[PDB]
DNA sequence: GGTTACGGT
């Protein structure tokens, strides 16, 4: 099923819609930014007084930080996009060592998990409520 | 498999 992702746990298999707010590029890895307008006292803090940030929001504890690797990444680092929405499915939540919870796809060649993300035209009714929480914060 | 809310590649 999907969760809203002030409903997500660590270590856990949730799926979920959201937009992308950021994404970095690594020779590593491609790491997305995701929100859905709701709060998550995991999330961090995110803080509108930082000096030459490019964060515009959500403010506070309402994103969370996605890791993909493999194939995940290699297909996402040229697709995905800042201010799309997507709908992630199967992926895989942990606690980093701050104490923060975060969003993994790792590797997946067994094609075991089911695990995928895929863009979700803006047109789509299954993005209707992260449109008008959106609308609280703007 | 990586480190820390940036950087803006």
């Amino acid at each position: 099923s999907f969760s809203l992702l002030s409903q997500i746990t660590p270590h856990q298999r949730c799926s979920f819609y959201a937009q992308v707010i950021k994404t970095w590029y690594s020779d590593k890895n491609f790491t997305l930014y995701v929100t859905d307008y709701t709060e998550n006292e995991l999330f961090f803090p995110m803080s509108p007084y930082t000096s030459s940030s490019r964060w515009r929001g959500p403010f506070g504890r309402f994103s969370i930080r996605c890791i993909l690797w493999d194939e995940h990444d290699f297909y996402c680092r040229n697709y995905i996009k800042e201010g799309d929405y997507v709908v992630m499915k199967n992926v895989r939540t942990k606690i980093d060592h701050l104490g923060y919870l975060e969003c993994i796809l790792h590797g997946d060649s067994a094609k075991r998990y089911n695990m995928s993300i895929e863009k979700v035209d803006s047109e789509e009714p299954e993005l209707n409520e992260i449109k008008s929480r959106k609308r609280l914060y703007v």
